[PDB]
């Protein structure tokens, strides 16, 4: 597989999540995080970590939302995984999909080609390994849930993506 920072090198919280994901899944949800990116493993890590407290502390749910977390820095930062039910994309498409999530705004420009690499190396490891059907539905956040997620910029280039249809 490609490198994964492991959830104990960001320094994340431990997760309290019970629900596994039943595999293998049909579809990939790609969001972005709408909050700040980051350019070093540094301070990608601190900021797996901030959306992680976002998401225990003030929101008061299990884990960090998303399976993995995609910084600007070329790294996949673990979230719940491949196993966990992830909290991103609506109570129907977590148990069915990975959610991915680009630590950012994209509205407006892409993620560095580093970004995406890791993305598509994180996506055909998830394929090769079983955790993703051969023919998954690769989704954008807006596809499935009310919001711009995984903006304007973003959304157009995953729309080319293999695996995207419609919707």
């Amino acid at each position: 597989c490609s490198p994964i920072v492991p959830r104990n090198e960001w320094k994340a919280l431990a997760s309290e999540c019970a629900q596994h994901l039943s595999l293998p899944l049909r579809y990939v949800v790609v969001s972005h995080t709408a909050g700040s990116s980051c350019n070093t493993p540094a301070s990608c890590q601190q900021q797996a970590r901030n959306v992680q407290h976002y998401h225990m502390k003030t929101l008061g749910w299990c884990d960090v939302g998303y399976n993995f977390l995609i910084g600007e820095d070329g790294l996949v930062y673990e979230g719940r995984g491949w196993n966990f039910t992830g909290a991103h994309s609506g109570h129907l498409w977590n148990p069915m999909s990975i959610g991915i999530s680009f630590m950012g705004n994209y509205m407006d420009r892409v993620p560095t080609p580093q970004a995406i690499r890791a993305a598509q190396g994180l996506l055909a490891c998830g394929v090769a390994q079983g955790a993703l059907r051969s023919n998954y539905v690769l989704k954008g956040h807006r596809d499935v849930q009310r919001t711009l997620s995984p903006g304007n910029q973003l959304y157009h280039l995953i729309q080319n993506w293999p695996h995207y249809r419609s919707p």
